[PDB]
């Protein structure tokens, strides 16, 4: 039943020409290029966040289609990420649509796009995570007004989104924060009937295998002392957040499966301040490397989700969608825009990635 189980998981090419074509030629040190260079192989996601990047998910399950045919077993690794009026709650977004401009058409015409792509890669296994930072706003954001209005598209897009990818050859991993967002007991219950409910109001489709936790955050797996920006949460690391959490889901109706982001949880405690900072934080290094074997029934896989060197935002309070977490004094600076390559953040993660590189 595990997807990641009797497969490997396809490192991308996109990612790989980030290292070699940006990162490598900035560093002297033969050991830290060596490293670097094994850094590129390990396969993270590839993040589908305009609808300008549907291309490459095509050109990736090629490239995949052709390592297969080739003796190959890879699975795709892909994060859907592209609602209307995205990341509600944020000071910044950079969503490209709009709620009130057309946008739940466009992310209709987004998901479309995408299923007709693993359509056409029907006998290539396609792991998708479905939009981070999303529905978790919905049960603690509320109260902020663009959360507020938001709530019916996320609700409908989300719903077509698990409903039309739900196909033979996907899984899909819904977004579920991390334990510093969903994981404090008072927001359990309520996670459990909005994460259950949005399962059971797709018809409980079959692709749906269960929940993400962590993306592009720091979190422990597992850790002997709870860091002390986490107290007093119970739940201070993803291991008793998820001990807490699928028990609740599968009382409502979805029996959920978790993957874990262990990108950059390499080194704890992190540099947090507090543990809602969540961009570019310092003090964190690789982590886990991906892999089918957790030792926990609950978890299908450690993976890396967040690719570790490219931004969370820009530092420059001038720039567009400036995010004030960004300029924070546990956040590395100076940073170029999300997603834009981030050389001394890459090297911070190199140096202190656990297990290590070097």
């Amino acid at each position: 039943g595990n997807p990641f189980e009797g497969v490997q998981l396809w490192a991308n090419n996109y990612y790989r020409s980030e290292v070699h074509t940006l990162a490598i030629p900035q560093i002297t040190d033969p050991a830290l290029r060596a490293a670097a260079s094994a850094a590129a192989e390990v396969p993270s996601f590839l993040w589908l966040d305009t609808l300008d990047k549907t291309p490459l998910m095509e050109q990736t399950l090629a490239d995949i289609r052709t390592a297969n045919k080739n003796g190959g077993n890879y699975a795709g690794q892909f994060v859907v990420y592209d609602l209307p009026d995205r990341d509600c709650a944020a000071l910044a977004s950079n969503g490209e649509y709009s709620i009130a401009d057309g946008g739940v058409a466009k992310y209709k015409n987004y998901i479309d796009t995408i299923r007709q792509i693993v359509v056409e890669y029907s006998d290539i296994r396609t792991l998708l995570v479905i939009e981070p930072d999303s529905l978790a706003n919905l049960v603690t954001n509320l109260g902020t007004p663009k959360c507020a209005n938001a709530q019916s598209a996320y609700l409908e897009c989300i719903n077509y989104a698990v409903t039309q990818l739900n196909l033979p050859n996907v899984a899909m991993y819904l977004d579920a924060g991390h334990a510093g967002w969903l994981g404090w007991p008072a927001n359990l219950d309520p996670a459990a009937q909005l994460f259950a409910n949005v399962y059971k109001n797709a018809s409980s489709p079959r692709a749906l295998r269960g929940l993400a936790t962590n993306v592009a955050n720091y979190n422990a797996w597992s850790i002997a002392s709870p860091p002390p920006y986490t107290s007093p949460n119970p739940n201070y690391d993803e291991k008793h957040y998820i001990e807490a959490f699928a028990p609740l889901l599968r009382n409502q109706g979805f029996d959920a499966k978790f993957i874990v982001d262990t990108g950059r949880n390499g080194k704890q405690p992190t540099g947090q301040l507090e543990w809602g900072h969540w961009c570019n934080v310092k003090g964190t290094g690789f982590g886990v490397r991906p892999t089918a074997n957790t030792g926990h029934e609950l978890v299908d896989a450690f993976v890396w989700v967040k690719p570790g060197g490219e931004s969370d935002g820009t530092s420059d309070p001038s720039a567009p969608r400036f995010d004030p977490h960004c300029a924070l004094p546990d956040a590395l600076q100076p940073a170029p825009q999300a997603g834009a390559w981030f050389q001394a953040y890459f090297v911070q993660l190199l140096t202190n990635a656990n297990p290590s590189f070097l």
